[PDB]
């Protein structure tokens, strides 16, 4: 039981009633195609919209946040690691930050987070696979992200963790991170799991990307059962139903 | 780790390498439509074909077992509780018995099992929902099926258990049986979970029977993670992929 609510400016996310679904989002053609998708996702049971060099990243992602935040009543996270991109995106209307490098590629991003008082997702990442002991190094690695974030003024309650499935991990190390996901819980934070349609599901099932829906389901179910608060997925309709059935069962 | 193989006459089922999928099966039109389905199921990753008053039950189910056992190289279980039906069906070519009353409606069925030396599935069932303590009563109830079976000469290794999801249980008691499935393990037997498309998935998701595929997935994943050796499903293709992803993850 979490004794607090995820505070996202306009919207508030309760961490106890259900698994929160974060749906992944793909001029006028671009921004409209994006709005249709957010609306669809919003309608299929999504609770959050995730919207993915420096000059161009802003020119592409800012227009989308303006449009989607205006027409879809749901918190928006900006899928970046660059400090400037993150600032611009929160100004444009993004509620959450989602950094795939856990404040380590550009430490100043954390200072953006503390500044605007927004929730931040620190994902596990690194430039090698040379682990002593996978889980233990992960936990040490994520904790290093927490220290960078805390030193920057980010409040405990605006911190979210993500084990970084599919990053800096071999096919077999990804299964291992899955199998030991509950250990992440000892750190005392909400956990977002992002496994959708990823390579390692292909490697187990020997299936191409468009046929990984049942594989993704598996990983989502396993992760909810191991205590995750969020899941980041492509197939919002399917995964929402799966999440809700899980939640019924574990008694959430 | 099971230190023995499920022995089914012609075929042998290993209990350690993977989750075994049992696929549910629906004159010339009848028996041919049935054969197409078994073949399809066999091709989608099924490991076992499950084939569902006394006079007519034999006339309908015997022809199917003859045909399917001849054209599909996979063990067949007969989904009955009647003693005579079970005998006739094993003569017709059925390898396993699947009793939904756990030897309690017709105790003589167990004697059929001991006689032909075939594996038997004892499912939990009863004519009321008046539980003191759900799980505990289940375990006591199933154990009563084991005592009837053992007294009849059924060998420990030919015994399989099934918690009886959807039987004699309220919507909320079914979620509870799911949430506590691992307790069944203490009895020392293989466990078959059968939740496919059932009413309680409808009650949680508020979805009709043809839209319960993601709900069923959830229950299958939860059950594998809680140590089940079999799952009995309609949607063989989808559930096989889900099972295999689970198995990769739990390290099975
Ligand atoms: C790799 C990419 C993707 O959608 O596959 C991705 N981007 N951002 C991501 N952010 C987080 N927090 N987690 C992810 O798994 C993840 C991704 O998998
Ligand atoms: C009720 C029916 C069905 O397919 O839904 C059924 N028949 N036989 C069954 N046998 C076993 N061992 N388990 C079941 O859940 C089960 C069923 O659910």
């Amino acid at each position: 039981k979490w004794d607090y609510d995820l505070r996202c400016g306009e919207y508030t996310l309760n961490l106890n009633e259900k698994t929160l679904i974060m749906g992944i989002l793909n001029s006028y053609n671009e921004v409209d195609a994006a709005v249709r998708h957010a609306k669809e996702m919003r309608d299929e049971g999504a609770h959050i919209i995730d919207i993915g060099s420096v000059e161009e990243e802003i020119k592409r992602v800012v227009p989308m946040i303006q449009a989607v935040s205006k027409e879809v009543k749901l918190p928006i996270s900006i899928d970046t690691y660059k400090a400037e991109v993150a600032k611009q995106a929160i100004e444009a209307g993004a509620h959450i930050i989602n950094d795939i490098w856990g404040a380590k590629a550009e430490p100043k991003i954390a200072e953006v987070a503390a500044h605007y008082d927004v929730p931040i997702i620190l994902m596990h990442n690194r430039d090698n696979m040379n682990y002593r002991n996978l889980m233990a190094d992960m936990i040490a690695d994520l904790y290093d992200s927490i220290k960078i974030a805390k030193d920057a003024g980010v409040r405990d309650e605006n911190i979210i963790l993500d084990p970084g499935i599919g990053f800096a991990k071999t096919p077999e190390q990804n299964l291992e991170a899955m199998r030991n996901l509950e250990q992440l819980n000892v750190l005392g934070y909400p956990v977002l799991l992002g496994t959708s349609r990823k390579s390692f599901i292909g490697h187990v099932l020997d299936l191409p990307v468009e046929e990984r829906l049942e594989g993704t389901g598996a990983t989502v179910c396993l992760g909810i059962e191991k205590g995750c608060e969020f899941v980041r997925v492509h197939d919002v309709k399917e995964m929402s139903r799966m999440a809700k059935m899980m939640d019924a069962m574990i008694g959430k």
